[PDB]
């Protein structure tokens, strides 16, 4: 199904979606919580600008061949907190090897002071 | 790295994980709400039914041979939600496992205070 994404939290969910799939980094930033944690294969990074530093340029160029299908996303908001539940198809090759599988995504968004959603954890499989 | 584990939600964590670990389907049942979601190896079970089922058995067998060492544990806690996240190392055999595990859970404070897992989601 594809539940809540009309909402505040979804817009920023799919802004990140398509910035990361973009190489926009203006739009990532805004997206993800200075202190925000990310999993992924049995890594974690523990801050925006340690992603930005270590991953968030690889995983640009591995996205950039690969066209991302969303099969379902659900999210769900509770005061001020909301949880991004999606599985997408992605489709395409890295580096000479063809990928082809289900990709799912925790995202655990915040209202930040000012009001606006970012995501503090992020959850890639 | 051990953060806020201790927790009325950390509690419920800590009995679901000795419970599936063990082979408790009472306690792994009172642990799930009913229309839990559970992400795992690109599939979806959609309720506490579906999974208990099915994939609760096959996850507990897998779990038999296995030693599960925490390295690293994060609840927070946000009015009635709670986020666990948790970074696990499975050492053993199946069918040689040596891998680091993950775990996000979402728990969500019901009516009568306690805490049940709304959302798992397992790499």
């Amino acid at each position: 199904a594809f539940i809540g994404v009309d909402s505040a939290a979804g817009n920023v969910v799919k802004q990140f979606h398509a910035a990361l799939q973009m190489g926009n980094e203006a739009i990532v930033r805004q997206s993800l919580a200075a202190n925000v944690q990310i999993y992924e294969g049995g890594k974690v990074e523990r801050s925006l600008t340690e992603y930005a530093n270590h991953h968030m340029l690889a995983d640009m160029a591995y996205l950039k061949g690969l066209t991302i299908t969303p099969k379902e996303h659900q999210i769900t908001i509770t005061g001020d907190i909301a949880i991004s539940t999606s599985i997408s198809h992605a489709q395409g090759e890295y580096k000479g090897k063809s990928i082809d599988s289900m990709t799912m995504e925790t995202l655990v968004l915040i209202k930040q002071a000012d009001g606006r959603w970012k995501i503090t954890h992020v959850h890639w499989s």
